[PDB]
């Protein structure tokens, strides 16, 4: 429907962090991500699912993703999760907020996970 | 390392909700999740990343995975996505915190994103 | 410093919710509360705090408030609080996320609480 | 109702973290709070508000809390609520999950908010 090829493509956010991702007819997103801050270099692998028949009433596509932050380059021991849904539009919007864990010791475990929120802007 | 076969296996949390993972050489997740509460029945597609060279310190393993809640039976239209870390050791732990987005108009979206945080041990 | 005369007025943000608040030089916050949206009527007391000598580097001023949603006139058993910073200028900013818990029983508990974010601008 | 009393005392969490409050007929929390952990030294002022009319079906009641983490010993720029419900019953249980959000620089600020959650258990 319109969310798989409304979905697909490149998205990035005010900060340019940035992400190519492809929505399937099968629910799943694949693509790559480049954050522009934080402990990470070049792009990291982000898989994901989405719901592929979202309701028809105005109402946006539920939609998640995770990145972790290793790859070739750079391992920062840490995950970070979207959550969030696509709103589509000649102006679409991926509006989400995550949650960033790090691998820490028990007793640190506290603060372990920085929270905030997102929107991304679809590039092409 | 040892997180690659630590994570693989069946999890679950004292409500039930369950899930069976493998956890890749790749850093991928792949498996399904079952919920014992929301509107969800039966198993859904999950799929996530993990730090698969975490620190060798003591730390945990970073990771997260989503659900999207649609699947032949039920369509909720909502995903969820957990972000925690992996404890290892013979009684191993996986200790997260969730984001539950439901699809929603945009004046509703202010309501859309439950949070919550959940402990699972491996069966 | 500059935070207390600067956090005292009334801020909204851009659907309409609406707060009064004062700010006081021992880093109380005081004030009323008005949701646009949600099971709420009117207005609802607002009590939280500040860091009333924040750092003088360019940071923001952390701050933090609650309300709890019953009044005269309403309800809706649930409470919200709001975290975040203070950034001034004469086009202050209050950026927060914020948690929505409501009561419920132990069963429903892992659908209680919603999580957002919001910026007021001053008035 | 027994919500006042109830959650009127001392209360702490596995860590240690513990503090003292009292609810009023009014809806107000006002204590004091004493973190075992992060960057804080003896007691800082606790103020939120709580549903002084819980529903009567089984249901907890809702409250929040807020703590400034500045002190006469101490100041972490940085301020932590509390979102949660108190539970009643002889083994009374609060349970939250918080923000602490810490004052950055706008381009820091994607970093500036953990979040985590926490069970406290009645000390009296
Ligand atoms: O520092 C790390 O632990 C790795 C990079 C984290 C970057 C975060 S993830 C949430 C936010 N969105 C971005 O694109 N970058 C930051
Ligand atoms: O109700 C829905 O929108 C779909 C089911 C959601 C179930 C949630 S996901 C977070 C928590 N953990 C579980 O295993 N189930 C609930
Ligand atoms: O529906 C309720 O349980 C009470 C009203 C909640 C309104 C919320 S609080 C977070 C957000 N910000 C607002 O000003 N209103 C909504
Ligand atoms: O380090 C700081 O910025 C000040 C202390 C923060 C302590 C946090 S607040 C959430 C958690 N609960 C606790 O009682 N202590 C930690």
């Amino acid at each position: 429907g319109p969310a798989e090829a409304g979905i697909t493509g490149t998205w990035s956010d005010q900060l340019g962090d940035t992400f190519i991702v492809t929505a399937g007819a099968d629910g799943a997103l694949t693509g790559t991500y480049e954050s522009a801050v934080g402990n990470a270099e070049s792009r990291y692998v982000l898989t994901g699912r989405y719901d592929s028949a979202p309701a028809t009433d105005g109402s946006g596509t539920a939609l998640g993703w995770t990145v972790a932050w290793k790859n070739n380059s750079k391992n920062a021991h840490s995950a970070t999760t979207w959550s969030g849904q696509y709103v589509g539009g000649a102006d679409a919007k991926i509006n989400t907020q995550w949650l960033l864990t790090s691998g820490t010791t028990n007793a640190n475990a506290w603060k372990s996970t920085l929270v905030g929120h997102d929107t991304f802007t679809k590039v092409k």
